[PDB]
């Protein structure tokens, strides 16, 4: 775990140190002043590196006084505070994303060829899904409620969305059958899901190292 710890909190801090500087920052005299407990990316970025944090909650309650910082100096209508605010969510919603499934989190920033295919425990169910404007794509679900499926799906982008329970179908069902434009994209995102499909049978797991 410190281990995974370490290098998933380096994944986050990366992805939350460029939306951070568009700058002029909280070291005002009057920092001082207002701001209880002072902290900013680069602290954060030392202290994950350094193994400072027991937690995923220790190193989310940096980021929240972070922001807490921010809105108490700059005031909560500025847009100092709009910006640290979808900074904080961002990498809340990183740490969702990691407690969802933290071998695909893994994945998904690592990036090794073929990321995508391989296996997870328990394995994702698979579905055809499809989004308004878009024919049945291939995907992944992540989690799901009864009236809508968490899906990301196979191909570019790998878009990550919510959909309608209506608009799901069972892997199984033949693909010539129901409706989709069979573009280039398309069909990459069936090899991807095929490859996938082989990953799992031969108990390909990713190996680190
Ligand atoms: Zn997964």
């Amino acid at each position: 775990n410190k281990q995974e710890m370490g290098t998933y909190l380096r994944f986050i801090v990366s992805r939350m140190k460029e939306r951070a500087i568009d700058g002029k920052d909280s070291k005002h005299p009057m920092y001082r002043r207002l701001v209880h407990s002072a902290v900013d990316v680069p602290t954060i970025q030392e202290k994950v590196n350094e193994g400072k944090y027991r937690s995923y909650e220790e190193f989310k309650a940096d980021a929240q006084l972070l922001l807490h910082n921010t809105v108490i100096f700059y005031g909560a209508d500025s847009e100092q505070a709009d910006i640290a605010r979808m900074l904080y969510k961002d990498t809340c919603h990183e740490l969702d994303e990691l407690q969802l499934c933290k071998n695909c989190f893994y994945l998904s920033n690592a990036r090794p060829d073929n990321w995508f295919c391989y296996p997870c425990i328990p394995n994702h169910e698979l579905v055809w899904a499809k989004m308004k404007g878009f024919g049945f794509w291939p995907a992944k679900v992540m989690q799901k409620e009864d009236n809508q499926v968490d899906v990301r799906f196979f191909g570019h982008h790998h878009q990550r969305a919510w959909i309608p329970s209506e608009n799901i179908q069972d892997i199984t069902v033949n693909v010539h059958r129901l409706h989709v434009k069979r573009s280039m994209g398309w069909k990459k995102a069936c090899d991807e899901l095929e490859l996938h499909q082989r990953f799992l049978r031969e108990g390909r797991f990713w190996k680190s190292k």
